[PDB]
This record gives structure tokens, C-alpha cells and sequence, in this order.
């Protein structure tokens, strides 16, 4: 049908059809008479998977023969979403499969909806790892993603009575056609035990052993015939485990629990033993695999020349003392040489400045679980602090501030400090964030080793986040400027010469309208909710968090409702306000915010006076596959975190690429987005980081705002009195109390500017031609935010490898 | 190479080779450079599996269109062993695959050894179910095996310091290429809860739900293109299960533990709740599946015409009250009609008379776990006892004897009584056993309903137990009488006309010698043990049990050793005494017997005076795949249970078919074996059932035998004094005490006759020509013991269906 989806040649379509029928028969053991849509999905998935394997085998053979420097991306999260369409896109198979399935009497889009998301992440950090894998393969890097194969990913969110309910994400129930179990490459991982000191060094003995079994998933590059590997470890008990008889077999579950479930916290540290085990499990198995592959090419001098390890936040920070452990205890290298190798090998990416999100592990936990690692950490600390003392003599407070060991009621290890000490590069994820790191939490470290600190602004892959989810837009762009932009997103700048092109303006607006119609139909079919497709689609989708200020959005929504009720017969630009995202199960305030949103909808959506001028919808079970649907349909992107709190954001970039305008604070990547597009083409409001600091020094008093803004007072009175909860008048008392007395994120402080900025949004939307021209100016300048750019910077500035756009032979 | 292994045509070999290479590439994602022997096994398994699927789909389509009466074989055990060679045999693919693999530069026998046993059984009962599935498919019956997919089958036995050690049988670690998961046919199973009585009947409410997920394994008939199904259920927690968050996900293990592990007890009842859950789980899921298939053909009058349910012992006895529950509570049939349907549908096979092996479930367990089933059982009992009272008025003791409810300190349900009451047929597994049932434990029931009681003598499949494991013998037989005997074993009678044929005599003896050489080489390669291949191979392989009297064998072994030590320079027929089998982990005496056997070997095998005239070897990890190796190599089969204790035995039949002579008591199927071959061609010794009864009435005094037999006294003194355990002189005190004071199985009573009979064995072995002629007379009369005969009898006399040897179109 459309150009960017590739060729549907007679030869290919015929071959795809027969292999589909072969898989249906031999693989699924079904015939067309008993086959269900799910069977048809799996037949297609297996058929598409077949096209990967040849390229997969020859890619890994190529790396063996050429022996390039290998990049190991260590992450506790890989938020992959669905794989079928992505594989078709990257292999140029989409139109051929569409044709083949059509001729078999099947609708491919219907089959695509059957695939479960691989929801092995919480939000931005997990999704970044996924975009990164895509970009590294597209840039021809010898890269491996290493993580955990969670049996249960991020929970499925149900909304019941307006409340979030969690259910297990049993994503493997029907099987995963993409993965290949590699039980032959199973590795032992050690826990507990004790340290013995011998004549010939330290020994870690009397340990409990858990097996790490790898599962490999192919990661195709965009039409370059490169297929890299994501290797995810699964925990297995050894066969002599606890070996009355029956209970001993049943107790195998204890060991295998390590890989059972993803901790469902976004940007929040939960110091539980099981989480620590997960973190060591991935690190220990990965490092053995790395060293094995390195030896199969004695001389560890060349280790950093052949290996780079990227730590996705501090979650895999134990890689540092584990590498030291292996090099010192097992390979018998002296400390100094081992340390040199470790530092040159490891690099660390920080994703947050929120105190509650930073990993600080109780010493007593590490003492029991990983006794040798604690000793190594202590030794690292001593030697590091000796360097600090030499550089800043007599500065005793600096010594306590920089220590990896934090003193107090419970002694803790600051994992970020460990990461900085043991890495040759430390980066933030957006320019403002990286600057904040150097000025605040890592200031001391920056002063000691300024060369270590870098910025690498985040990005998103234009394959998934444009071509896949928005083929209509990708096509109208390709009609003008060709297909090259898909792997060179900077080329979208060429679209600036079309900002006054009446044909292009109409087409851009047409694509949006179609996307909005498709999504409006999705909502009625799957959730029985009615929306006006001509309204402004005002969307905030992201994890529920106080810092992300879904509450500020709520206040605006209520303001709009109150203004309508005050002047019913006055014209207002119609809006559909969509808010979605999951709350961590233990995060009470976030769960309350979800209830507030649904409660507002319950009043707003049923008020006859409002009509269809205002609708408030909570988007249930927000996840990668839902993002791919809602983002192309959005007109307005809400990126309204308190300045200085959102390290980057990546959802913001997805909306920009897909033709939404952005209302946002100057926070994270928003700053660079506005810079690229021009501030005139962005809806910027609110305090800057400097203004937040000024308010903190003075003392934030929320009552002041309540006293001076009558519209804000009305809302708070409504919340308190039970306007949005008539049967439970005090339901939102916790929310009001927080807003009035202990709001860390200054919701009230940005309220006035937010509401005024929103008025300017509605004004522009009244002029469809000028709205669309601003949209074009956004899409045209979104190039910087391709993860291809991000990965190229990591490659050149951290990993010391050169990206390659060259095809491998097919 | 050999005729019975089928044709290796150019067309087939070429196609097999390319499909092997296809699977290696696409399925395993390997090339020849990195592939291991295990990879080669899986490529072959997948290639052979491909040949099943077409036949599998069309068989099940055939049953849908023809709608025959369906046979449901319910068992908690299916002791399947390896599947690859069996599939090749039944599909006539063996020579073709042998050729194809040879041309690829691979040895197929080497690849065959890589497959894990499906060890989902303990011994004879589990292996009978497996032989039965093979025969039902070969006889064209619409049969389904239903069981549990245990994650861990029978434990792997290691011998350490002469002691049995258990390790988990992680048979699914590398995957199972034979099974097809069918998550779409998942069914709910209910536990706990309570019974509510409404206006419209009883309701079982507030239950805990466990999901039953089926896995289907194909069961090919012998060259008839029939492929039946073994459906095994796996336990899955529902997604809202226990839905802090993390613990709730981790607690899913509780529900999934149902299908985790096989209870490793042979012929012994362990009344644990988890076992009861397993028994209900299989029954509940199976019955829903049965009824669903029956409806998809309202009128349950025709249910028994379209459905037969065979209960493999009392393990699935809950099928009876479960069927009643469904028919009465859910389908709203009146009691009497539902009962009529149930009785006509169900039939029960008993496999034991040992009191400790009979299932008697505490009422309090059933009360909590299955409250509605207990009520139904009580109602069944009341109505049954009313019939007894009417038939035998005033016989109050009969009423208490026949009750399904046993009174005492703990009230129990006698599951055998439940089975008899609710089945139209009750059978034992050998003529003597079935007679014992009518005369002893089920006497009262036989008097009330004589028509119910039948015999069905056990059998073994001649495919696995001759063609597969002994191709050399199958071939020399086929050379004389053709190939028809493989599915018509009675044809082996034709071999009686070859008993004086000098060529045949030489060939029979040659095949045995080759089998013995192959097994002697297996022992050195895998276990580093040295044996004399010219010695008499004296073997007892079966589960370790007091009733099977491995101890009597031990006494004979020590007798031989003592006699050699007394007269060293006297000639004795050299023997290799092989004993193997697993002890249930909680069975102390059985574990002690294993230690005794190894202890005897430790002395005997290292005494220079003995030389290679006597060797005692404990065969480690006895299992189906090992049986296939040792049985063809045996000269003498030890079948020496106390008369009246071994219901049938099936190992006995395997040895007979494979050219071993039998030393045995007149117990179980031994009686019919001796009857078929002629008592002159069997080594029968010891008490008959009647002699055991006489000794019981008089009182068994072991001291009497000790006092009157000096050779026996010497052995007991040796055991007591620490001759076989110098470092722990009192090690075998428990064994001696049992033998002397509380031996339920009268080991001493059969000692003299056993030793004398063994002398006659050695005498015959000295004359190789007459040994072999007796062997021929055994093989020639083994026809009755084909499971094809057994299944044909079940079909005609119980299930009311006619067997068919007709091919389905290929
Ligand atoms: C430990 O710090 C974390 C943890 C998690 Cl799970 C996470 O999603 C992020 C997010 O990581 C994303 C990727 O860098 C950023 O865009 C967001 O600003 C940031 O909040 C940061
Ligand atoms: C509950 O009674 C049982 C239980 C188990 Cl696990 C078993 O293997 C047997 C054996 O079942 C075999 C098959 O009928 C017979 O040949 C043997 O004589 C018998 O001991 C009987």
C-alpha cells in the first residue's frame, strides 16, 4: 500500500505464504479449520523469525572473525514492547507480509494486536535501553544487551471503581517465539558464604549456588542485515539443591524467585534483599560471559580495548567490585592493574537526582549476601579517599561527603559514588541534568575528576516511534524528502522548506486527523468510551509520580470545568484530556492521584452543561503498545515536571516526532527541544531551575497562592468539601494536605503561568493552519532526538568505537 | 542394515537430510561449526516429529468425523522413557534416519543417548500405562492418556559411599520437543471452599482456583498411521492470584506446586495433602475435557456409549464423585440417573493387595479440600450400604467391612471400596491376583456383585521391549517367520519348530552374547566397572522393596561367596550378579538393602580367591532407558517375590521376550508364564500362596530356619559381626533384626529351595545348547504377554469397543 513499508514482490509473497502454512501445520500442529487468530499470529511470527536467523548467525560469525571491541549494555530493564512489526520494519518485510496474509484471508493488523508486550521495564530508563539496542544494531556496533528474563514484567493495570488494581503480567503464558533458550551456556552465580584468607589470597567459600540460564533474543538493525543479541538470564536451582525429598524439590522455587518478577518502581529505590540478588545475579552471570568471550578470541591489558561495559544507572553497579573480584581473586592480578582495567572498562549513566531514587544499600545486607564484595568496596573506598585527601588536604568534610560508605543509624553504601570512582566516564541524560549533576550531587567528584563528566542527551528510535507507529506521517515525509531520514533523522530539517507548502500543510493535518479517528475508534471498541475526534487531544502519558505533576494537570482540568460552569454559553475550544500511566503498587499518593483523575472524569463527563466541550479520560494500562497508539493521535504533549526533577524525559521526544505541540517547563530534554524548534514554537511556562532554588531558599508557602488566586481556592474548596467524591467527602484529604503543607514539587507555584499558557494553546488551535505550521516546525527539528545520534556520541566519546552504516551481505 | 528397521530409500534419506539441516539452522539457530551432539539430537528429534504431525492431525480429524466411543485412561503415572527411537520404529523411519545421519557424519545411537527419559512414573504401574498407550494406538482405538506433567519425574539415583542419594530429575531443562503446549484449552480446577444449599440444589462456593494447562504428546501406533494423544496437565495460578505486590506474585508458586514433582513411592500410600491435590487436579481437568468433547459431537443417556474411563488403581478414584458432582450439581440430573451413567462409564484396575499401598484418605483432609466430594461420597456410601443390607439382612459386620467409611481414631475413606461401588468392572492384573482379590480383600464385594469382577493379565509392548531394545533378536526371528509377529506376538509360537534347528540355536546364542558384550562395554565406559562377559548374567532389576526380596538374592550371593571360600579350587559356573532399582527416599529398610548390596560387592569383587568367578554389581539409576540395555543382556531373570504379593510383575515378561530364563516363585504373572512355556522350562521354587497361608496360621518363626540351616546361620553371623562392614560392625543390625524377628515376607522360609533351584540353573548353563533350547521355548511362548492381547481384552470385555489393525491413509 505505502512506499516506506517496502516491496511486495511475487516471489517473496509466495514464499511467505508457504512458510506461514508450513508453520501452522508443523509448528503449531493446527489446520485452518481449528486455527484461531492467535494461531495465525504465531504462524506469522515464526515465519518472520525465520528471516532473522540467517542474518543472526552470520552477524555473530562476523564479530568472531573481525574481533571488534564489544559493547555490553547492562540493564535491569529492557522495555521492548511488541517485536513482530518492528522486525518486519527493520527487514523490509511489512508490505510483503501484509500482502501474503491478505491473500490467506487474514488482516495483519488484527494479528499484530495478539502479541504480548515484553514489558520488562517501568518507563523511560527501560525504554531507553530498548531504543539503544535498536540504534546500536542500526549503527553496526558489536553490542549486547544483558538483563534478566523476568517471568512477570510490569503488572497489568486494571481500573476498578476508579482505583488502580494490579494483576500479574504473565507475558510468557502462550510462549515467546522470539527468544532462543541457551541452556548449554548456563553459568553458576554465588550468594552468601564467607571469606577465607589463604597464603595465596582471599577465597569466597561455602556459597549457595544459583544457575543463570541465558535466553537470546535477536535485535535487527534497520535494513543493514545486522542482528545483535539481547541476552537475558533466568534463575535455575542446581539439581542437588537442598539434596524430606518432596519439600527439597519444592524449595527450588526459592532460588528461581530471583528472576520471577520486575520490581515495579519507576525512579524510586526499594532496598529489598530480592532486588539486591537480582542486581548481583545479572552482573555475575554477565561478567563471566564477557570474560569467557574475551578469552575465546591471559593478557588483561587489552581487556578495555576489547570490552566496554555501560551501566544503566547504579542497578548493575556491582559489576565494578565483581570485575575486581574476578581479576584479583581468580585471575591473580595485582590490585592496581585490576583497578586500571576496571576503570577503563566501565562507564556509568545517571538518570536521576531524586534522593529517594538513589541506591544506598545497607552494609548489613551486603555483609551477609556478598561478603567478598563488601571487602572490595571498603578497599576501593580507602584508596579513593586517600586520593581525595591528597588533592584537598585537610578538607575533612569533603572526605565524609565523598565516601562510598555513609555513616548513621544504618551504615549504607552509596552506589553512585562507587560508580563514579570505578568508571572512566559518568554521564547525565540531558544537558540541564548533566549540569545539575556537576553543580549539586556530584559536585565534589567533578572537582576531583572533571574529565570523567559528560552529557549524552537521550533519544528515541525513529523506527518504532515514527515508521512503525505512524506510517501515514512517515509516508508523507518520504514523498517529499525520500527514505534516508529513517536512519539519518537530521534530514527532517529539509521539511522547513515545506512550512508554507499548502499541500504539505493539508497532508500533515490529514494524517493527524486520521490518527485521532483511529484512536477514537480504538477507545470505543476496547473500552466503550465516547470521545469527540474534533477536540484538542490533550495528553499526559507517563508513570504516575508527584514530580511529574499529573496533579497540576488535574488543577487545570478543574479550572476549565469551573469556567464552563460559570459561563456555559461562552465558546471554548473543545478538549479531550487524556491522562494515563501506572502507579507503583506501594506508592500511596500516586494511587490517590489516579483516583482523583477518574473522580474528575466522573463529574465532568456526565455534566450535561459541559456537553462534549470537555472530556477527561484515564488511559488504562499505559505501556509501549498503547504509547504507539496514543502518541500519533496527540495534539498537545504535557511535559510539566517541576524544573530540575525530570532528568530527560523521552515521551516528550516521541510526541514531538509525531506532530504534537508541547506544553512544558524548562526541564530535562524540554530545554533542548525548545532550543532546536525555537522557543516561539514551544509552549514554555513556569519556574526555571533557578526560580525553584530561590523559592527553596525563601521557603515555599503554598497558602500564599491559595490566598491570592480565587480560582485555585475554589478548586481546593471543591476537593476538601467532597465535590468530586459526594459519598466519601474526605476522600482527597491526603491530596489537599500535601498540596497545602508538604508539596516538594510546588504545584501551586506554577499554576497561574500554566493556566495562562494553556489559554495560548487553545488560541492557536482555533487557527488550524498556524497550528499545523508550528507542528511542521517541531517535526522538522526533532532530528537531534534520534537515539542514533545519542548512540553515535556514546560510541565516539565513551566506548571508543566508530559507528558504521554499511550493510552486511544478505 | 537390518530388515525390521525399514527401508532407506534415496528419496527419503535425501529429504530427511535437508529437514535435519533446516531444523539445525532455523529451529536450533546453529551451524555445523558450533553445534554439539545435543544440538544434533534435537535436529533429528524435530525432523522425526515432523513426520508425526500430519498423521496426528488426520487421526484426530478421523475421530471427529467417525465419532467412535472414546477411551480415557486416567493415570497419575506414565513411565514413557525415551521417545525418539520409539517414534522411528513405529513410523518405519529407523534405517532411513540411520542412513541420513551417517551421511551427515553422525552416529544415530550416540544421538539417541542424549534424550532424557520421560520418567513420569515409579515402576510397573507407570510403565503399564505407557505400554497400554502404545497398544491402544496400534489397535486403532480412539484412546487418550490423561495425567500430570510433572516438572520433576522420578529422582535420579546416585550411589555415594554405597548409599542411595537422590537428585532432582530436571528432565525439561533442555526442552521437550515431543510435547505441544495447548494454553488455549486451559481449564479451571477448584479447591477448598464450602457447600451452600439453595432451592435449586447444592453449590460449591468460595473456592480457590488453579488453572490446568494441557500439554499434548503424540502416541504413534505401529505402522498403521494412527497417532493418539497423551494429554498431561500443568498447574498454573490465575493472574489475579492473591491480587504486598511482590510477595503475591511470588506466592503463585503455591498453586503451581501441584504439578511440580512425582511422589516417588512404588506400591506404597503416602497420605499427604499435596498428593490429594494432584489426584483431584488430574481428575477435575480431565472430566471437564471429556464432557466438553462429548457435547461437541444434553442427553447424558448416551454418555456411557461414547465414553469409557479407566482408573489406573485408585489414584484417580475421585473421578467417580467428581462425575456425580458435575452431573447432579451442574447438569441437574437426578441422583439415580447420574449414578447409572457414572457406573456404566467407570472401570477400575487394582494393582496391589499390600495393606500399606491401599489408599485410605483421612475424612478431615477431604472435608477441608473437597467438601462437596465428601458429601457425595457419604451419599454413595449410604445408598450402597442400603443395597448390602437388602442382600444380606442382619449381617451387621458385613456392613462395617464394606463401608466406604472406615471408623477409628481417624475416620478414613477407603478409595478401593469407592471404586468398586462406582464402576461396572473391577479387574486384577494377573490370574492369581484377580483370584486373590475375590477370595480376600474384595470377597464381600464379589459376593454382592460377582459380575463386576474380571481378570486382565498384564502385558508389555513388543515394539519397545523387543524391536527397539533387541533389534538383533527381532531380526533373526523375522528371518524365519516374517515381520507379522511384531503386532501379533502369538506368531512367536512358530519358533517351536526351530528348537532343534542348529542354525537358529547358534543365532539365538550369538545375539545374547553380542548383547552381553555391548552391555559389558557400556558398564566400563559409563561407570568404570569390569565384568566377565562369559559369566552367567544373573539380574534382578525392579524397585527396591521388602516384598520383592532383593534380600533373598543377597543371601544366595553370600552363600555362593562362602562356598567358594570354603572350596576355592572347585569349579563353579561364573556369575555376574546384577541388582538395580530405586528405593523410595523415605523407605529406610529399602535404603539399607541398597547399602547391603554394595557392601557385599565391596567384599566379593576385591577377594583375589574369587577371581572373576563371582561379581556383584549394583546397577545405578535403574530406569526405562537402562532396562532397554540390561534386559536384552540377561541370562537369568530374578522374579522372587513372596507368593501372593506381586500382583503381576511386568519386568518378568520383558526378560522372557528377550531370551533370559526365569527363576521365580509362583507369584503374579510368573504362574501364567510358567503355564505358557511349560514348568520344565522354568525355574520354579518356594512356597505357593497356600503354603504362605499355612505358615501364617501356624506362626512364622525365623529362628527355626536359622537353627536348622548351618549355611544360613553363617550368613547371619557374618552380617551381625561386621564381616561386610568392618568399620561399622553394627551397620546391618536393623536388617538382621527384621529377618530374625519381624519379616513379613518370609525370606528364610524360601532360602533352601531357592539355593537348590539356583544350583539347577548353574547346571543347565554348563550345557549351552540345552540352555539355548530352553530359551527358545520361552521366547516362543511369550506371545500371551503382549499388551496388544491385554488391551484387546479390555476393549472387548470392559470398554465395549472393537480393536482394528487397519491402516489409516498415509
Ligand atoms: C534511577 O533513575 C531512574 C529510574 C527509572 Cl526506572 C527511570 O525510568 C528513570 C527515567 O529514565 C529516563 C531515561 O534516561 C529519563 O528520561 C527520565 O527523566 C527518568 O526519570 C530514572
Ligand atoms: C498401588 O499398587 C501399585 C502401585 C504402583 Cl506405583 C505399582 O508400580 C504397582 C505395580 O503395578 C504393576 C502393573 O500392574 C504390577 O505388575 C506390579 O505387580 C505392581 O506392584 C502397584
Amino acid at each position: 500500500q505505502i512506499s516506506v513499508r517496502g516491496l511486495a514482490g511475487v516471489e517473496n509473497v509466495t514464499e511467505l505464504k508457504k512458510n506461514f502454512n508450513r508453520h501452522l501445520h508443523f509448528t503449531l500442529v493446527k489446520d485452518r479449520n481449528v486455527a484461531t487468530p492467535r494461531d495465525y499470529y504465531f504462524a506469522l511470527a515464526h515465519t518472520v523469525r525465520d528471516h532473522l536467523v540467517g542474518r543472526w548467525i552470520r552477524t555473530q560469525q562476523h564479530y568472531y572473525e573481525k574481533d571488534p571491541k564489544r559493547i555490553y549494555y547492562l540493564s535491569l530493564e529492557f522495555y521492548m514492547g511488541r517485536t513482530l512489526q518492528n522486525t518486519m520494519v527493520n527487514l523490509a518485510l511489512e508490505n510483503a507480509c501484509d500482502e501474503a496474509t491478505y491473500q490467506l484471508g487474514l488482516d495483519m493488523e488484527e494479528l499484530e494486536e495478539i502479541e504480548e508486550d515484553a514489558g520488562l521495564g517501568n518507563g523511560g530508563l527501560g525504554r531507553l535501553a530498548a531504543c539503544f539496542l535498536d540504534s546500536m544494531a542500526t549503527l553496526g556496533l558489536a553490542a549486547y544487551g544483558y538483563g534478566i528474563r523476568y517471568e512477570f514484567g510490569i503488572f497489568n493495570q486494571k481500573i476498578c471503581g476508579g482505583w488502580q488494581m494490579e494483576e500479574a503480567d504473565d507475558w510468557l503464558r502462550y510462549g515467546n517465539p522470539w527468544e532462543k533458550a541457551r541452556p548449554e551456556f548456563t553459568l553458576p552465580v554465588h550468594f552468601y558464604g564467607r571469606v577465607e584468607h589463604t597464603s595465596q589470597g582471599a577465597k569466597w567459600v561455602d556459597t549457595q549456588v544459583v544457575l543463570a540460564m541465558p535466553y537470546d533474543t535477536p535485535v535487527p538493525g534497520y535494513r543493514n542485515n545486522v542482528v545483535n543479541t539481547m541476552r537475558l538470564w533466568s534463575a535455575k536451582a542446581p539439581n542437588d539443591f537442598n539434596l524430606g525429598y518432596i519439600q527439597a524439590v519444592l524449595d527450588r522455587n526459592l532460588a528461581e524467585n530471583i528472576s520471577r518478577v520486575l520490581y515495579p518502581n519507576d525512579n524510586f529505590f526499594e532496598g529489598k534483599e530480592l532486588r539486591l540478588k537480582q542486581e548481583y545475579f545479572v552482573v555475575a552471570a554477565t561478567l563471566q560471559d564477557i570474560i569467557r568471550r574475551f578469552k575465546s578470541s591471559t593478557n588483561f591489558d587489552a581487556f578495555p580495548d576489547k570490552v566496554a561495559i555501560q551501566l544503566n544507572d547504579t542497578h548493575p553497579s556491582l559489576a565494578i567490585p565483581e570485575l575486581m573480584r574476578v581479576l584479583v581473586d581468580l585471575e591473580r592480578l595485582d590490585w592496581d592493574k585490576a583497578w586500571e582495567v576496571t576503570v577503563k572498562t566501565c562507564a556509568y549513566t545517571n538518570h536521576t537526582v531524586l534522593p529517594e531514587a538513589l541506591e544506598r544499600w545497607p552494609v548489613h545486607l551486603l555483609e551477609t549476601l556478598l561478603p567478598r564484595h563488601l571487602q572490595i568496596i571498603y578497599e576501593i573506598n580507602q584508596r579513593f579517599l586517600n586520593r581525595v585527601a591528597a588533592a584537598f588536604p585537610g578538607d575533612v568534610d569533603r572526605l565524609r561527603r565523598m565516601s562510598l560508605v555513609e555513616e548513621g543509624a544504618v551504615k549504607r553504601i552509596n552506589m553512585a559514588h562507587l560508580c563514579i570512582a570505578g568508571s572512566h566516564a559518568v554521564n547525565g541524560v540531558a544537558r540541564i541534568h548533566s549540569e545539575i549533576l556537576k553543580k549539586t550531587i556530584f559536585k565534589d567528584f567533578y572537582e576531583l575528576e572533571p574529565h570523567k563528566f559528560q552529557n549524552k542527551t537521550n533519544g528515541i528510535t525513529p523506527r518504532r516511534w515514527l515508521v512503525l507507529c505512524n506510517p501515514g506521517l512517515a509516508e508523507i515525509i518520504a514523498e517529499r524528502i525520500g527514505e534516508e531520514y529513517i536512519s539519518d533523522l537530521d534530514q527532517l530539517r529539509k521539511l522547513l522548506s515545506y512550512v508554507d507548502d499548502e499541500a504539505f500543510i493539508r497532508d500533515v493535518a490529514k494524517v493527524k486527523q486520521e490518527n485521532k479517528l483511529k484512536f477514537a475508534a480504538y477507545l470505543e471498541r476496547e473500552y466503550k468510551v465516547h470521545i469527540n475526534p474534533n477536540s484538542l487531544f490533550d495528553v499526559q502519558v507517563k508513570r504516575i509520580h508527584e514530580y511529574k505533576r499529573q496533579l497540576l494537570n488535574c488543577l487545570h482540568v478543574i479550572t476549565l470545568y469551573n469556567r464552563i460552569k460559570k459561563e456555559p454559553n461562552k465558546f471554548v475550544v473543545p478538549r479531550t484530556v487524556m491522562i494515563g500511566g501506572k502507579a507503583a503498587p506501594g506508592y500511596h499518593m500516586a494511587k490517590m492521584i489516579i483516583k482523583l483523575i477518574t473522580a474528575i472524569g466522573d463529574v465532568v463527563n456526565h455534566d450535561p452543561v459541559v456537553g462534549d466541550r470537555l472530556r477527561v479520560i484515564f488511559l488504562e494500562n499505559y505501556r509501549v503498545s498503547l504509547a504507539e497508539k496514543v502518541i500519533p493521535a496527540a495534539d498537545l504533549s504535557e511535559q510539566i515536571s517541576t524544573a530540575g526533577t525530570e532528568a530527560s524525559g523521552t515521551g516528550n521526544m516521541k510526541f514531538m516526532l509525531n506532530g504534537a505541540l508541547t506544553i512544558g517547563t524548562m526541564d530535562g530534554a524540554n530545554v533542548e527541544m525548545a532550543e532546536e524548534a525555537g522557543e516561539e514554537n514551544f509552549f514554555i511556562f513556569g519556574m526555571r531551575v533557578e526560580d525553584v532554588d530561590r523559592l527553596d531558599q525563601r521557603g515555599y508557602n503554598a497558602q500564599e497562592y491559595y490566598d491570592r488566586i480565587p480560582e485555585l481556592r475554589q478548586i481546593i474548596e471543591q476537593l476538601s468539601s467532597g465535590f468530586f467524591s459526594p459519598k466519601q467527602p474526605d476522600l482527597f484529604k491526603d491530596i489537599v494536605n500535601m498540596l497545602m503543607h508538604h508539596d516538594r514539587f510546588k504545584v501551586f507555584a506554577d499554576y497561574e503561568e500554566y493556566v495562562k499558557c494553556q489559554e495560548r494553546v487553545s488560541a492557536l488551535y482555533k487557527n488550524p493552519r498556524e497550528w499545523t505550521r508550528m507542528v511542521i516546525r517541531n517535526i522538522a527539528t526533532s532530528g537531534k532526538f534520534s537515539s542514533d545520534r545519542t548512540i553515535a556520541q556514546y560510541a565516539r566519546e565513551i566506548w571508543g568505537v566508530e559507528p558504521s552504516r554499511q550493510r552486511l551481505p544478505a
